[PDB]
């Protein structure tokens, strides 16, 4: 299958995201200092290993090396002082773009204050995300910092179906469009992701992201991770029941055309990569029939056989 | 997905297979006495752990149980006196359909003609396979067995291209094909099996079973499980690389509205149950968008969560 509107493939800092399905590999997104997390000891002073998170990034390079998926980090902070030392690490420790993340808005545009309006910040830097809910102090946090990247959570809790989200991002109305309010930011290049509530209802936003393709061409992908650790009947089974389990939600979205998979804490990312890798060759090798052409020789179909 | 042609929906003794996707779940079928399953202490006279070949058995009752996907069982032999004692194991020792299966047509035919008439057989025993080398007296064996299911196997390296697959199915020039083939046996129920050449063409395959179910509504299947053991880089990582790696090809097809999959030794049934479960829960989350209606309750979707 191809999708009807030209697709927009980003260019952040060397990372191809997006494009027709198996022109491009899956764009890989691993979570560092989220909830939890044990190589960080206190989430509000951001007291971290150093040695530990090292590892994880050098990790996730030699993955990346070995099937040809592109990686984005994303950095989870629960204090503005805790994020900008993530960041600054971040900035040092890998050339990879990055997702700056939290649950609180606040959190976000405090950490945007102190890294300023950086050169490397705007090449690097990926705003997850903007909501249904955003501020007008937040869009200025983003344009004072100078971003072009963000994510565009299109998702909204009283609007389930995948047709909701031509409404979310155009939007409907008085209801200024995601794309409205990210454009207003600075914003110019948009990663869609319409959002998971659990496991099963992964199909509807793998539709969701066949939608915004086929209208729109932004890349589109989605973060399953929470969803598949709130499984607590298939987590506390062991290896390698909780792995298949979830390959198969984190592969799905990439079976329906999907561009990118926040596939959830970093630790994972052995299993994530091979599985992951998995199916964007047997993607890729449908393009003989299709006539689509990859769009690199960096692609698993060529590497992981 | 759903699929243009009505869809054929077989109850093989109890075992629904085939329907748009998300209507049944899919059937898994492990294989049993393959080449070196070391539960046979000698695969010539068909000698083996009676307890070690229930406990395979009643495991897969149990993760069946659990998931909701039904079962069928590969029951493989390499000679006539092995797989008739198989056979006849498989009856007394379990409930479920059963593949007669054996890569020589002749021991196949041999042990069918042991079998005698017997309606149990008619009911539970699938012939596996119709294949390009079919000969007048195995149709005829066949016909005289009286059996109605059969595994159509389109696998030929003259037929590699998913359309020349469904050639070798339909018939071209001077050839029948392999469903007229069946129909002359007295096969009135057709498990399309394209066949899998290696594992990034597993996506030729699972193209081969869209034209199936687009133009014929023959339930469509596949049987990775050779093609990922063969696969030397990824089996080479071991666990949970090698699960995962396989847990992405055994999914593919599902993705892609295929009914059963053929997951290779029954002793890999507990992560493939858990993997292939969780694929079957977000396509019948999609029902309502596809317009379908689940045939059973007992779904992976209303059971694994």
């Amino acid at each position: 299958f191809k999708f009807t509107a030209q697709q927009h493939v980003y260019d952040i800092n060397g990372v191809k995201v997006g494009g027709q399905p198996g022109e491009y590999p899956t764009v890989l997104i691993g979570s560092i200092f989220y909830r939890g997390h044990k190589i960080v000891s206190d989430g509000q002073k951001g007291i971290f290993d150093k040695d530990a998170a090292k590892a994880l990034l050098d990790q996730e390079a030699e993955l990346s090396a070995e099937t040809g998926n592109p990686f984005i980090i994303d950095v989870l902070g629960e204090s503005v002082e805790a994020l900008t030392k993530y960041v600054e690490f971040i900035l040092e420790n890998t050339t990879a773009p990055f997702l700056l993340d939290s649950i609180s808005p606040d959190v976000r545009v405090g950490a945007l204050k102190n890294l300023g309006k950086d050169p490397e910040i705007q090449k690097r830097l990926i705003y997850n995300s903007i909501e249904e809910h955003y501020t007008e102090e937040e869009l200025a946090a983003i344009k004072e910092a100078g971003l072009k990247t963000a994510v565009i959570l299109a998702f909204s809790k009283k609007a389930l179906k995948p047709n909701a989200r031509i409404d979310l991002l155009q939007g409907k109305d008085d209801k200024e469009g995601l794309i409205a309010a990210a454009k207003r930011a600075g914003i110019e290049q948009f990663l869609v992701d319409p959002g998971v509530l659990d496991v099963a209802s992964n199909s509807w936003t793998t539709e969701a992201i066949n939608v915004v393709k086929e209208q729109f061409g932004y890349p589109g992908g989605c973060a399953p991770s929470a969803a598949v650790y709130l499984w607590k009947k298939m987590r506390s089974k062991g290896t390698p029941f909780f792995e298949v389990a979830g390959a198969a939600v984190f592969t799905y979205p990439i079976t329906q055309g999907a561009d990118f998979i926040l596939y959830g804490p970093m630790m994972n990312a052995p299993w994530v990569y091979r599985a992951i890798a998995t199916t964007d060759a047997m993607i890729a090798y449908n393009n003989k029939l299709t006539g689509v052409k990859m769009g690199t020789t960096e692609h698993p179909l060529l590497k992981i056989f």
